[PDB]
């Protein structure tokens, strides 16, 4: 009855909400509270997010990275539903660069780090002593990813300069060599695919 027809009502809304979104998060996502197509709430939104149906990447981004303080509650929801346990930091990393691009503002990419970097420490306590590190190695892999793979990029860190370039983050000391082999190798061999 009214049942079925709202259903239906309620799927294309969602729809539009979703190209909404695509076109500017904020007015997607109030769109889609408003008709209460959904619930205003961090974890919610978070999971609409991650979700990613028919979401454009570059938009959930740009969402994530807002200074605005449901922004961020819902980042910290959105990594939250991340479980990093026993991944190794690039598997983690590829995980959670999948359903997102970056933003393009180095602020908005700082908080998403940030908060990816709080997330991993915490699935897995005992690996860094700091997010700081894990921050910073996030980074050295991105970076390799990018220095490896992009053509302008002329010289291609080796192994030996990776783990050259990461001597002293692990609280003043190093990281294990063989931790840094494996990330090494886990980049060259799989590169970072840009989300589809």
């Amino acid at each position: 009855a009214n049942e079925g027809s709202k259903t239906l009502q309620r799927n294309r809304k969602m729809a539009m909400g979703r190209k909404k979104f695509n076109m500017d998060p904020k007015k997607g996502i109030q769109f889609l509270v408003e008709n209460e197509l959904l619930q205003n709430t961090p974890e919610e939104i978070a999971r609409f997010l991650y979700k990613g149906e028919g979401l454009n990447k570059t938009a959930i981004g740009d969402y994530l990275g807002e200074r605005e303080e449901l922004n961020l509650a819902v980042l910290h929801a959105f990594v939250d539903l991340h479980e990093f346990t026993d991944l190794n930091l690039v598997q983690a990393l590829r995980q959670f660069l999948w359903s997102f691009r970056l933003p393009g503002e180095a602020q908005k990419i700082d908080r998403m780090m940030e908060a990816f970097a709080q997330r991993y420490c915490l699935c897995n306590p005992g690996v860094f002593q700091s997010t700081d590190t894990c921050y910073v190695l996030s980074f050295a892999v991105i970076m390799l990813n990018t220095s490896l793979h992009n053509p302008n990029v002329r010289d291609k860190p080796g192994l030996e300069r990776f783990v050259a370039m990461n001597r002293g983050i692990n609280e003043g000391g190093d990281l294990p060599e063989e931790l840094l082999r494996n990330l090494y190798d886990s980049i060259r061999n799989e590169p970072f695919k840009i989300p589809e």
